């Protein structure tokens, strides 16, 4: 897998968000995590960590997988980095995502996630409390 260039338009909600990927506007939806919808318990913070780590960030990234890279809405799947810290796995270290929408064929990053989605737990973070 390669990470790609991309850069903030704008934030959206815990795992989705609006970046430039080519020069062209996409909502990009994160491989491999849910985060609670903005309504839902911890849904504003999911949001809100999510908003603040790309924010903050320097340089996006965006790594497609092997398998599908838009989905049924048109949104882009790929894993996001924030100045090289993956986003996806920072919400589930947090117990801010659960790992979840795990398809064949885009799942590369499935057991990094699992590992922080098992410490999160363990520390009863957030989600896990
Ligand atoms: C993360 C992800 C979601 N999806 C689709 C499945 C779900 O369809 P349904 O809309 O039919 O429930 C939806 C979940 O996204 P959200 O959690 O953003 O709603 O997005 C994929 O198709 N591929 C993926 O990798
Ligand atoms: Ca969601």
């Amino acid at each position: 897998l390669h990470k790609e260039p991309a850069t903030l338009i704008k934030a959206i909600d815990g795992d989705t968000v609006k970046l430039m990927y080519k020069g062209q506007p996409m909502t990009f939806r994160l491989l491999l995590v849910d985060t609670p919808e903005f309504n839902e318990k911890y849904g504003p913070e999911a949001s809100a960590f999510h908003k603040k780590m790309v924010e903050n960030a320097k340089k996006i990234e965006v790594e497609f997988d092997k398998g599908q890279r838009t989905d049924k809405y048109g949104r882009g799947l790929a894993y996001e980095y924030a100045d090289g810290k993956m986003v996806n796995e920072a919400l589930v270290r947090q117990g801010l995502a659960k790992v979840a929408y795990v398809y064949k064929g885009n799942n590369t990053h499935e057991q990094l996630l699992r590992k922080a989605e098992a410490q999160a737990k363990k520390e009863k973070l957030n989600i896990w409390s």
